[PDB]
């Protein structure tokens, strides 16, 4: 499908809704995001430990939407008794509902496309856009993986009341609400993001990630490298989103943005090859990560000068 990518599952679903429903500011606020996080405690629990933002809900993006556009994302929790009824209300009014779903019941990405046939089923939370409720089935879009699927009403309910690695889903839905919006120019959005990036030393978290990778030289459990590969797609998307902004608004950018994207793509490739091919190149992957950290710090400083 040709769905709004965003930079993660949450921002994808928000931007897809906002695009289809013609809600102003949301898309540009998502596409202008510039962030990196690392959590060493999440690393050793093999939870989602790095990338653009923590999840499943991107609280920093919710703060940005509130601060820049006065847009609130309201969390609706429901019971099995009311969840579908409320769904039918939301569909017959707005046409779409953003739902939290157990990805275990969603076949969004084909791992066989990357020659990975041992497709481990995991109870992870993800965001879908509900488009149709029938008697014995529903239709949902996964805008992050550009996938649609039809799901039995039984499986849809299971996916929305499921215990996951990140806690129990309770028919959670997300409403994009605004009682008095505001307009932000794309330069203002980027200026704030890149100032915040440097002030919070988010480049420093790339260094920390690289240091922890270095120390996995004796770790027989390579699951961290698979988790990392998936986590870092969010950073690649942010890089591509900024290139797409540069084109659209004819912005002044430092000249090595494509080079930075290519570096992140190479890091992802080496992490996936390490996970699956059983190489002993944790030092190589560590050095690429620590190098891109320095380059991202310089890039962020240069953006503020030329923007």
């Amino acid at each position: 499908l040709d769905t709004f990518q965003g930079y993660n599952c949450y921002s994808s679903a928000l931007g897809e809704y906002a695009k289809q429903k013609n809600i102003d500011q949301v898309e540009n606020i998502i596409l202008s995001q510039w962030s990196f996080f690392f959590d060493e405690e999440q690393f050793y629990k093999n939870q989602w430990y790095t990338g653009a933002a923590d999840g499943p809900v991107d609280v920093v993006l919710n703060e940005d939407l509130r601060n820049f556009a006065n847009i609130e994302v309201l969390e609706h929790i429901s019971s099995e008794s009311q969840a579908i009824d409320e769904g039918r209300k939301v569909l017959e009014k707005h046409g779409l509902q953003i739902v939290l779903m157990d990805f275990y019941y969603m076949n969004s990405f084909n791992w066989k496309s990357l020659s990975r046939f041992n497709v481990t089923r995991e109870h992870d939370p993800a965001f879908a856009v509900l488009t149709q409720i029938n008697e014995n089935s529903v239709h949902i879009i996964d805008p992050y993986y550009h996938h649609e699927e039809n799901m039995s009403m039984e499986d849809f309910i299971k996916s929305r009341n499921s215990m996951t690695k990140q806690g129990k889903i309770s028919f959670n839905s997300y409403e994009i609400f605004s009682n008095g919006t505001k307009k932000s120019n794309i330069k203002e959005l980027l200026y704030y993001r890149f100032n915040r990036y440097l002030q919070e030393k988010m480049f420093g978290k790339i260094t920390q990630f690289g240091q922890v990778v270095k120390k996995q030289l004796d770790n027989k459990d390579r699951k961290w490298a698979f988790t990392g590969y998936n986590c870092l797609n969010s950073v690649v998307y942010q890089h591509q989103n900024l290139i797409n902004l540069q084109k659209k608004f004819s912005l002044e950018m430092p000249p090595n943005l494509q080079e930075l994207l290519d570096n992140w793509a190479l890091i992802r490739k080496k992490l996936f090859e390490y996970y699956s091919r059983g190489s002993y190149n944790t030092e190589e992957i560590s050095n690429l990560i620590c190098k891109v950290a320095s380059s991202e710090e310089q890039f962020a400083q240069e953006v503020l000068k030329v923007l």
